[PDB]
């Protein structure tokens, strides 16, 4: 095909990026640990081949994603540090996250401790609040999108399904893609806004504490019925305070779901132990 250059350069910034070790792939893009040959600063180079963006429809979807991500600057969102292209590839320079995502933690750990849940959710909700304040809906929040760095800080990434609302009471109807945890109002095409991110956070909190997704089934058609009917059960083993929060976040009526600001101040975060830091050991074992 076309070998990805060992040195990644752009006509604009004129910086030379040394392509390094493989980090993983996503859909059609391959990710490499890239280093600035001048400053010695380390970044994550996302490489998308132009053969994947032949259609002008596909060129737009990425142009929307890049624009949104560019305007973002937050300690709980993956940092955007420029993008460029040659005649073969489009290179997006992102903030490096060496500890994969919360999904890899979930598969390895299953049900995490409650204090861990608090920590992960707090940092994630803080990132979601900033997005909502800047009128950005993620629409595709999942454990695989909650990246982690050497410090075990949560950083929200992948804005491939993110949309920015323009006016006051705008309720979107077009979602060009298949997100993991989707709100019922999206499945019914009834229209959606900010509160689809809250629904997703409900699923995330459920999955962290229980050890399995709230609507997990081998059949895809069966999963959507469960969501539509609002069919889920939080086991009795879960903290009453936590289960209460999950039920409100996963409410069928979008206007009865808590707002982002309401989440931080909920009993769940203020009642029990909430550590400010986590050791990298939490990737494999519970904290002792």
């Amino acid at each position: 095909l076309k070998e990805i250059p060992d040195v990644l350069v752009d006509p604009r910034t004129m910086k030379r990026y040394m392509r390094g070790r493989f980090l993983g792939k996503g859909g059609f893009a391959k990710c490499y640990e890239i280093t600035d040959m001048d400053t010695k600063e380390v970044f994550a180079g996302k490489v998308v081949p132009k053969s994947m963006l032949l259609k002008p429809h596909q060129k737009e979807k990425m142009s929307t994603e890049i624009a949104i991500h560019k305007s973002l600057d937050n300690p709980h969102v993956v940092g955007f540090h420029g993008f460029f292209e040659d005649d073969d590839f489009v290179y997006v320079v992102l903030e490096i996250c060496r500890r994969r995502s919360l999904l890899e933690l979930h598969k390895r750990r299953k049900a995490v401790t409650e204090p861990e849940a608090r920590y992960f959710m707090r940092q994630t909700i803080q990132g979601v609040q900033y997005l909502h304040n800047n009128r950005v809906i993620h629409r595709d929040l999942k454990l695989g999108n909650l990246f982690l760095n050497d410090d075990m800080d949560v950083k929200i990434g992948d804005f491939g399904l993110a949309t920015k609302i323009e006016f006051d009471g705008e309720r979107k109807k077009t979602l060009c893609g298949t997100p993991n945890y989707i709100a019922p109002e999206v499945l019914c095409k009834k229209g959606h806004s900010f509160e689809v991110d809250i629904w997703s956070l409900g699923c995330i909190l459920y999955t962290l504490l229980v050890g399995k997704p709230p609507f997990e089934t081998s059949c895809l058609k069966e999963t959507y019925i469960r969501i539509k009917k609002n069919e889920y059960s939080v086991p009795r083993h879960i903290n009453p305070v936590a289960s209460a929060l999950i039920r409100r976040m996963l409410h069928a009526d979008p206007t009865l779901r808590p707002s982002v600001a309401e989440l931080l101040t909920d009993e769940f975060f203020t009642s029990g132990y909430a550590p400010m830091r986590l050791p990298t050991s939490c990737l494999t074992v519970p904290p002792r």
